[PDB]
């Protein structure tokens, strides 16, 4: 393989089809999606945007944590479980998060949380999901050493901003997360950003990322999935948004970031790498989304395969390679 | 059966199919929706939105009144009969009101009128619906013996209103009538309220029933069939909206109200009981759309058929029991 | 005098300010205004938009219902006394109203009230304002024999609804009250409609006047003080709003509408008779506003005197006459 | 033949299937739609809205422009080819125009373009679509001697419009120009203006056609196809917008307008003739759009062949006759 | 003086007051601002953004067009005269159109005219405006030899266009004109463009001239005033607007275009030259307006009279210098 | 004094002037208002929204940093220094910052800033602004020994946010401030919420203090100057917003804030303490704000001095005790 995958993890067991030779795509859809319905759960309205991360557990060999909208259409996040990645095992209740100190007891209040991303740092796995202080939106973050009992630690930012996404490890001594300053409601704009902090409680020296660009994210962007580490720098999938006379259109494609300061932009693919066009990613509570928080990577041959939301109402997986991803954003790059 | 049905009729011959095996929802589809197709009728765009009473005719066992959009998109409502309730013979021309006094004949010109509600009080059938004055959306008035000849009275409101249901008998000595106090445009907000009037004609005494509360209705509710009075109080069936960024979501559920004062809440269930998610909910004139104006209920045994809106398109149907409903409501109630 | 004064009082002592000589208007303003400052009260952050009617008290000749905005902006009735007209003594603290029946006990809790309007019909003075019912706009409804005791009524009317103003006697065995369907907020429309009702109680027969239609009141219309009865018919003072970019113009002018049928219109000055122009006028609280709720007329002069709020700010005074309106009005109408 | 075609083509071999006998619609659609799916060139996110004309050559008996939407959503024209005028040649590569003169060289500067029609004048055929001056929409002209090479001429007119569409040939010495005024986003409005030329450059006499009217096309109307000239005046297919709660519907219908003074509306009709109605028109990038740029008109036998956009994804193709317009278009005439 | 006027006239009579010493601005308002009061006219409710120019008649030495919005806020243009240009006897009725060409006797039916400018080019006076053709903005034209009779002539474009200004001769044997693309109402956008023709009736060759840049001219731009030429090319005044919360303000500055090609920018101001300070200029119909429409130039010595709407209430006069406006131009330029 | 002023400091030469007889308000303005005009130097648009404190200089006894907007509109901090606290003398040009760090160098290019707080703190005076960073809105950060030089730190936060304001020490051994995230324009809502930090340069721990609440205050609400450390609490003047038809009104008031945990409010007042009323608040750039960013606090008296933007154009002064305004805020305490 030309690009490496650094700090990365042996993935043999990795869910995979090959890409079909009429498929003329760098990315290229699991041949029987959804892979998890709305439905799934007795009192799921819909599942979709969701985390999964490879876990040696007694259910299987990945864990997740999942959205799940229910019959309310309240917003909520459920633990699951897997043993080929495909076929889920999910929480029928909700995660009800424990305080990981005693100081953030009367803060913490739950109210909603949805669009969750997990990944291992060091010890343990790190969970940052869109949630509810007083009913805004802003970051929540918590840790898990088992997915069985979740830590809530302090809100990284104030309200409003969503998709929160961490990077993998510290960088120049700091935890690193990209974020994404919203408002109140469906908001029409949106700039990912990164900010830096030495203990995961405190944030600071913010820096700009990159802003809506291409037609097609002219609207909006934020981060997707877990930025993947690469000796070409960070490969990072990311959503943009395209405002039509009847309302959004979500597509996602990836971007290449620098290593040691990843708000600075080396590629970044001029177009989208998929977007809303099977019926089940138009169709659904809502129309035309493909929203990935989560992919998994195999270090051993490139192999990637990706969770993604489509219209709200499942999740679906596709797949490509780091290898393909890479020569094509760097082939067909923006500024 | 637990709850009794009060008031009611027997209706042996009740559109019915038995709840599926795998099922796990309060209420199940008709397995052979929609069972009013858009195009049934030579000159409609969509049939939806209808009213459906027990009445037997020459015709059959079942009479209504139909929103019919025409292929110019105007607003109309066709009187319509059945032998079985589900196969619909409805007329090709639309109804055109005779005004039941002289002193109306200036005010009453036709402009348009869509959703109909549709219940027989005491001596007669009274139709409620969206009907323009000045083109103006209020609640207009009419009732007819034969669903043959409809007499048009006075519009009950002022502008703006919609969603005018009328309870199905008098409550002490007085005509009580849901209705939903609107704007001149697609309303982003939506209350329901009673008024109440001594003669059909002079209306007052307007008591705030409930507002927009749950997550799936947070944007607006409104009144849909007509009450059934059961030995709870008033088992009420209302639509609520969620917004999203590309528009509205239109579901249902019920609460129990009051037995003297219908405007006090005594149950509310906090889900949907079904929500927009077949294609034919979700795809059509207007995306995401399940909207019921009408009930048929079994005194005997306690089964409902539900006629629902589906997409601003078909008229779909749909089965549960007065049992079922109730519980459910109980179980899982809001506030 | 030209036009006759119909069931109207004979006002010696009303407050009268002769026609400056290089005054071309048809309406002159009082040369000391206002006659009202937004800090008369200890607790008055704007005193405007008020009622004025003629009586006899130990406190003077006249009487009234001032909207007073406190300084927490909570908008509020204040009963008020004059001996002249031009000099009042409002009282400190807000009407605390009395239920006329115990029926209204529990829905007619206070939230806020603004823009009453009074006059005298039959036995007692009427009061309408609008109203909050649950923080919603209506239009509330009381009497008074002595302005030291209010007996409030059921609300008229649903929400959303403001500029409800009684004609001041039955017309064909009914009450009549202008009103104004809004919505829930800075209302960027409406037309004026009226309602009829045999007893002040349930209302309906709703019948359209007129709409927005010159420029100066492009925007949305709205009744002012109390219909003036006249040999020509109803002379009716309303206010217009023009929208520019920078937000309402409040002007007002006259219609006079059928005496036996008073929702068609027989003349309507195409041009304002009064607009936003002087400094107590075009700066306050809310920028271009001139805003008639009351007037006095002397039967046997046909001198108008006029109460107007200016810019939501202080009140202020204006005459004119019978003769020199109505002919304006005939001599300039539109349709 | 009824009505006759005046200075039309003899097309034997016009794309062309049967009307079925179950049909009672005026225009019936192709049986295997859509004849361009959105994934026909390798780069293609959707080609829809486009234009087509007789033309022998090489690769055909029909030549057309294209717009095609990459997947960077960047809005481009592709020349086009094809032996039946239902299977399509598509040039991989956008058109990159030449200027005419060397005055525009400065310019002329591509940003996009989209949505071309495209029509055969004396001795050339002229080009007109949706040119991007400095990323603001305005009709974009252009010749064309082999649809191998395009010539571009001056912008017709300042931003915002769009909807351009030349008339077949001068009027009174006069090129003629359909034109929709517009605004700077999805436009919330638009009436349908015609404009005249002596000289291809220069533009005015400016003349108002028609503007929305009838509940289908009550948010705005623009020009479809090029007007066909018969006994009757000009046959002129156009698209008018309907707004749902969750934004819009397009369909099109047809008017007659008089032969020397096409901005003089003899008959338009009251009713669509074709609007979104099939999965392929719900559902796409842009949901309920019906979108016809082009048809083909057989002046022997009176046959028309209609290319139309599909939910801005896809063409497609519909049929109908010269008389079978024309006859409903004046039973069923609007004002 | 170090900038010379080309193709001026000489105005020894120009109205004129020296720079106070203590001013630091480089235009100095007149010392008894409004000249134009907007009361006087019997019908006006307001005069303003009007047109001046050098004209020799019995009733002066200056004659102009004048918007006045009369009390029905109608918009209208009246002719006046002035033998200072200070002083102005308006016509008490307004400007009723002749036809120049029997071809625009249907087209140019009145609706309402705003905001002329006006100029003598070669053997009349030209007249442009903000003109209704079917109730939507464009640009009128008309001309005149003796500011008695005017002759209207085709609207130059569609709409919607506003801000239309002639440059004061032919440039390249074309007439130029200013203009402003714009939309339906209280237009958040705006760039200056110009267009040529070669007759005055068919325009072509549209270019953009500039748009929003600095603070106070962020929201939108037009042209003010004819544009007045000079060895360093046309100097032109124009407005621009900053969006505050509560609306607008309009001040406004001065650019240096190409002589040859207008719409290349060789110089711009990146600070404005006046702006809404004045009680007159902050408090009126429209607040925080100070828009400018005419200048008069004494080519013998560089002094320039400003005449500029106030709050579009008023007519006002500012005065200064072609070097100092120049100087300052190009010591203070943008891009 | 009843209530004792807490780590403040003598300032017997505070600026002052007694409460007028007439005055019934809590807060009574200086009678020579604006103290700084517009226009106080050669390129100032306006000056407002400033901060101030005790300062033994050259130049005077009292120091601070102001917004300017030059005649660009461009918004500027200038430093600038009192004898008296009354009468100013202002550096004619910007501040320009030099980096704490270096690591700063890169990200803190200037665009704009504006509505500065200063206070002193430890050993340095630390000041927050509105600081662009990309152009968009959010907290700056610096500190100054002699107001001569002004070293820049990280900006606290991510966009969108403005009022930031420091507490006058640490408190639980962590930095303090006040912030108040907004939006990408006019923010049409905003709560107060604080965050702390250890360094000034991590921020975490984010608690909500309070959102809109009374009338006056039901659009948004913001920080005002330094929190006051008192025997009560924390005495916090803050702005309030209502949105009126034409706009927003700023009036302002106080609330006392628990010692240990400020986020908790102990009392706040219900009313406006001061409100736009005078000529200089009303009109101007910003029509009715008044504005309030520093108080200079003499704790031997209680006597306060209050700094207020008024209607974005000057600088004007009021006065008050915290004996007046303690009582008062706990006498009319909302919740
Ligand atoms: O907004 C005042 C300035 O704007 C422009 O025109 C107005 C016009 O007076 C009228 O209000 C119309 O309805 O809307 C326009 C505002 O969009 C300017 O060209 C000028 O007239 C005004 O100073």
């Amino acid at each position: 393989m030309k690009t490496q995958i650094i700090n990365g993890v042996s993935l043999p067991n990795i869910p995979w089809q090959d890409k079909p030779a009429d498929c003329k795509d760098v990315i290229w859809r699991y041949d029987a999606n959804p892979i998890i319905p709305r439905d799934q759960l007795p009192t799921s309205n819909s599942i979709f945007n969701s985390a999964v991360v490879p876990y040696e557990s007694e259910k299987g060999k990945f864990a997740g944590v999942f959205r799940v909208d229910d019959k309310c259409r309240n917003m909520e996040l459920h633990a699951g479980f897997s043993k080929d990645g495909i076929h889920w095992d999910i929480n029928p209740d909700r995660i009800v998060f424990e305080q990981a100190e005693k100081s953030t007891e009367e803060v913490n209040q739950w109210g909603y949380g949805y669009d969750p991303r997990v990944c291992f740092i060091e010890d343990r796995f790190w969970v940052t999901w869109c949630n509810a202080y007083g009913w805004k939106p802003t970051i929540g973050v918590a840790y898990t050493f088992d997915f069985k009992t979740f830590y809530q630690c302090e809100n990284a930012f104030l309200p409003f901003n969503r998709n929160g996404v961490l990077f993998p490890r510290k960088i120049n001594g700091k935890y690193v997360m990209f974020s994404r300053p919203s408002d109140s409601g469906h908001t029409p704009f949106g700039d990912m950003f990164i900010s830096q902090s030495p203990d995961m409680k405190y944030w600071g020296e913010h820096r700009h990322v990159m802003g809506p660009l291409r037609a097609w994210e002219s609207k909006k962007i934020g981060a997707g999935p877990i930025p993947i580490e690469t000796s070409e720098g960070w490969l990072c999938f990311y959503h943009g948004v395209l405002e039509s006379c009847n309302g959004f259109v979500y597509s996602f494609s990836a971007c290449i970031l620098d290593k040691d300061e990843p708000w600075k932009v080396k590629y970044r693919c001029a177009e989208y790498l998929l977007s809303p066009q099977k019926i089940y990613e138009c169709v659904g509570d809502v129309q035309n989304v493909t929203f990935p928080c989560a992919t998994l990577v195999d270090a051993d041959t490139g192999r990637i395969a990706i969770y993604y939301g489509c219209a709200d109402t499942c999740v679906s997986m596709a797949f490509t390679t780091v290898d393909d991803v890479v020569d094509y954003v760097k082939s067909h790059s923006s500024v």
